[PDB]
């Protein structure tokens, strides 16, 4: 639809909801493989993404299309499912956030 209305919705509705969720705090800033002691993070994960980057991108008019911003969200979730083992707590927190993301996206404006 209208790119501006869609991106405002991603920022004002989708992102604000996910940012304030009780599972959000591991994703407000980039993964720090050193401090977490993740030796092979940047080996296995080639496109790191966090909610802080997406937020800054939305606020700086980085995106040309809602689907770009949606792709960055998806990369953040996908990175988490890939680097981690199926039963780590972060996997379930990412899954919880991602479902809300898809719920919200189903109500994105088209004009
Ligand atoms: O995919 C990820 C990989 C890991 N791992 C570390 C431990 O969990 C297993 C593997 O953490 C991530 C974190 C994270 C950030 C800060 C933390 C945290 C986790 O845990 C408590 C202490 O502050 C955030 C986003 C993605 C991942
Ligand atoms: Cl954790
Ligand atoms: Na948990």
């Amino acid at each position: 639809g209208r790119v501006t209305n869609q991106l405002q919705y991603l920022h004002k509705v989708v992102m604000k909801a996910l940012w304030k969720h009780q599972f959000a705090w591991p994703f407000r800033q980039p993964v720090d493989a050193v401090k977490l002691g993740l030796p092979d993070y940047h080996k296995i994960i080639k496109q790191p993404m966090d909610m802080g980057t997406i937020k800054r991108r939305l606020e700086n008019n980085y995106y040309w299309a809602a689907s770009e911003c949606m792709q960055d969200f998806n990369t953040m979730f996908t990175n988490c499912y890939i680097y981690n083992k199926p039963t780590d707590d972060i996997v379930l927190m990412a899954q919880t956030l991602e479902k809300i993301f898809l719920q919200k996206v189903a109500s994105m404006p088209q004009e």
